[PDB]
């Protein structure tokens, strides 16, 4: 009983291994479909289940993702570290499905569905915070989450509240809870197991995984840095699909390339005498500069607390991997200082 593209044929109503109920479809992706469902063997709680297409390539890809939340689950008994939960995992005919505890919408989708305006900082803050401690957990359990974006980190309840803005005449929504849990284990990387080349969603990567010069967890507070950004403006900070355009929109974001970057990678082709090879004077040259600034001019206010953000998205978005913060020292930042500890 399938899709001509290998997906699930159900309705509302139908159940699944006479336990879970469909109630709702939550969205789709190119792996499958999220559905809501009733679990009457967990005595009715809500869960999401992912079903995943007939095709082998999913299935597949699935096994090592149910592997990586196996060990979540292993490693987080109580809950605490703000990775999604599986709560059941099992084979449909073919189909590969997976039980998650009930959240949100995604990051992502408010922003968009609040018109691209930004978290206020104060809520950048406890997302950021909550980012850092739910990567860390992987960090310490070696594992890279090679994927990173808001579309990855769910609101645990998206609720919100409509208020209109005096000031700048809009009506502005503000989640009710910034609780987070990053979701979307299906490209996690145990350190000791095979490293894809490229990872990552092209905005949020990585530039040594852009110059093949091998990466693991240090990549993912790339990643964090990219969203943080992203949190306090709305837009995402690199807008292409281009590695030239890409490795000139760092540079412009972040000025030059370290040498040491450079003489190093095998991708030889982008530099010329040491440098990056990039006209300025151009077609894409004069695009890349009209279109970003220096970071730190996507400031929207010289107040410290704001001070104390870029700082932190600056030690995140370091060229060199190793010069690059971790996330244990990013939960002690200052950024966070003015948070409540629990
Ligand atoms: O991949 C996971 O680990 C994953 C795990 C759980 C959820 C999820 C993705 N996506 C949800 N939303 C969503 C939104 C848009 C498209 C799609 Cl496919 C899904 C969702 C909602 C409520 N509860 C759990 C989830």
């Amino acid at each position: 009983e399938d899709d001509a593209e290998g997906h699930l044929i159900y309705h509302v109503g139908d159940w699944l291994q006479e336990r879970y109920e469909i109630v709702s479809t939550l969205g789709e992706g190119t792996f499958g479909r999220v559905v809501q469902c009733v679990d009457h063997r967990r005595g009715g709680a809500r869960v999401a289940l992912k079903i995943i297409k007939n095709v082998e390539k999913y299935k597949e890809a699935a096994r090592l993702e149910i592997n990586v939340l196996e060990k979540i689950n292993e490693k987080d008994p109580d809950n605490k570290n703000l990775c999604v939960q599986m709560f059941d995992w099992f084979d449909y005919h073919g189909h590969m499905c997976i039980s998650f505890e009930l959240l949100g919408l995604s990051t992502f989708d408010f922003l968009k569905d609040n018109n691209y305006l930004p978290y206020p900082i104060h809520q950048v803050r406890h997302m950021a915070f909550q980012l850092c401690q739910a990567v860390k957990f992987l960090h310490d359990n070696k594992l890279t989450h090679t994927d990173l974006k808001p579309e990855n980190i769910l609101f645990v309840n998206s609720d919100y509240e409509l208020t209109y803005n005096l000031e700048k005449k809009r009506d502005e929504r503000s989640v009710k809870s910034t609780a987070v849990r990053v979701v979307d284990f299906g490209s996690a990387t145990f350190d000791h197991e095979h490293h894809s080349t490229i990872v990552s969603t092209r905005h949020y990567r990585a530039p040594e995984v852009i110059l093949e010069l091998g990466w693991s967890q240090p990549c993912d507070v790339w990643s964090i840095g990219c969203i943080i950004f992203e949190y306090y403006v709305g837009f995402t900070l690199f807008q292409t699909h281009d590695n030239r355009e890409h490795l000139a929109m760092m540079e412009r974001i972040l000025g030059p390339i370290p040498s040491r970057m450079i003489r190093k990678t095998r991708k030889q082709k982008y530099f010329y005498r040491g440098r990056l090879d990039w006209d300025e004077n151009t077609s894409a040259g004069r695009y890349v500069r009209e279109n970003c600034k220096p970071l730190r001019r996507y400031l929207t206010s010289e107040a410290e607390e704001h001070h104390q953000l870029f700082d932190l998205i600056e030690s995140m978005l370091e060229y060199e991997p190793a010069k690059r913060l971790t996330l244990g020292e990013a939960l002690q930042h200052p950024f966070f200082a003015r948070l409540r500890a629990e």
